[PDB]
């Protein structure tokens, strides 16, 4: 059971952003303890997984939008605003958009997987805007995931493999058509680290952006570990941020590297906070921060883990006090 009367965490960042959180459709129903959570502490929601490409077309033509729209529902009646999450990925994506349909063991051309991938995303886009209209309350999308390797190059996934390098640009284009009132993210992890990766992330913004290619915000994932350095951190952001881009906190999260003893849980509250300080004092560029999960019972994060600011027992931990 949660504590009611503690405050509602982002209306203690309402000067600063929207603190929102990714969930799991099955975890909304009025009376479920993740439900109350979840609508007490966030004005923003993003779908963990229900708005990917295998969540939403899990074969050629046939779209599954009832969890995305369940999503969406519990948004409108608690007034949060979204996070699309996400157009294009090299996982959750299934294997047909990739094959020759008369020939399954050969690759689909370039001219197919790029007609597929406008299908995709000016269908998600027009269903959201034809079903919800101006109550749509999604903001934004991660138009692109993950698109970068570990050394900053181009992820050689199959959509690389296809169609080439320009395959990011097409996904802008299609998606800036399709709805042009949506901000238009790319989001990826490790470009907090201020390393080879941060630097090709503002390597790629930069060239596309001079190009025109619609690119309104950088999205940074922010899987960050108790061995994070805030530095690192504040230097990424001030380098995206000169680009002229929105920065989003995305899918924060803090690896604990296998220890959850309480000493690790205080490391964890100072850590935090730190971090807070700084996202409250990068406000000019920073338009949004998302937890990636209510709880740490719920996380991704494989056991043992405590990552967020709510325990396996939904209680608000260390973290949670020294950020409030
Ligand atoms: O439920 C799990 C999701 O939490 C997980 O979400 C991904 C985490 O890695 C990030 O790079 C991605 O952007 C994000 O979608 O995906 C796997 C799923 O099983």
């Amino acid at each position: 059971t949660i504590q009611n009367d503690i405050p509602d965490l982002y209306s203690v960042f309402k000067d600063y952003f929207p603190i929102g959180v990714a969930v799991d459709p099955s975890r909304l129903n009025d009376a479920d303890p993740h439900a109350q959570l979840t609508a007490k502490h966030f004005n923003m929601l993003v779908a963990e997984n229900a708005m990917k490409p295998e969540s939403l077309q899990p074969t050629e033509g046939n779209f599954t939008f009832d969890n995305a729209d369940k999503i969406v529902d519990y948004a409108i009646a608690h007034n949060m605003k979204m996070r699309g999450h996400t157009l294009l990925w090299h996982n959750q994506v299934p294997d047909w958009f990739f094959q020759d349909p008369s020939d399954p063991s050969k690759p689909a051309s370039r001219d197919l997987l790029l007609q597929r991938l406008r299908t995709h995303i000016t269908t998600v886009l027009d269903h959201f805007k034809t079903k919800y209209g101006s109550q749509n309350p999604i903001i934004g999308w991660d138009v692109v995931n993950a698109v970068l390797d570990d050394n900053g190059n181009l992820r050689n996934s199959k959509w690389l493999q296809i169609i080439g390098p320009d395959y990011i640009e097409k996904a802008f284009e299609y998606a800036h058509e399709a709805d042009p009132s949506m901000k238009l993210f790319i989001n990826d992890y490790n470009i907090e680290n201020n390393g080879v990766k941060t630097q090709a992330m503002y390597d790629l913004v930069k060239k596309l952006k001079n190009e025109g290619v619609p690119i309104n915000g950088i999205g940074m994932q922010m899987h960050i570990s108790i061995n994070s350095n805030i530095d690192n951190i504040k230097a990424s952001i001030e380098k995206l941020a000169s680009l002229g881009v929105e920065i989003q906190v995305t899918e924060l999260d803090m690896n604990m590297n296998g220890d959850v003893s309480n000493d690790a849980l205080l490391k964890q509250a100072r850590l935090y906070k730190q971090l807070f300080d700084l996202f409250k004092a990068e406000k000019q560029y920073i338009t949004a921060v998302v937890f990636w999960g209510v709880s740490d019972d719920v996380s991704w994060l494989s056991k043992p883990n405590a990552p967020l600011l709510f325990d396996s027992k939904l209680q608000a931990k260390p973290a949670y006090w020294a950020i409030v």
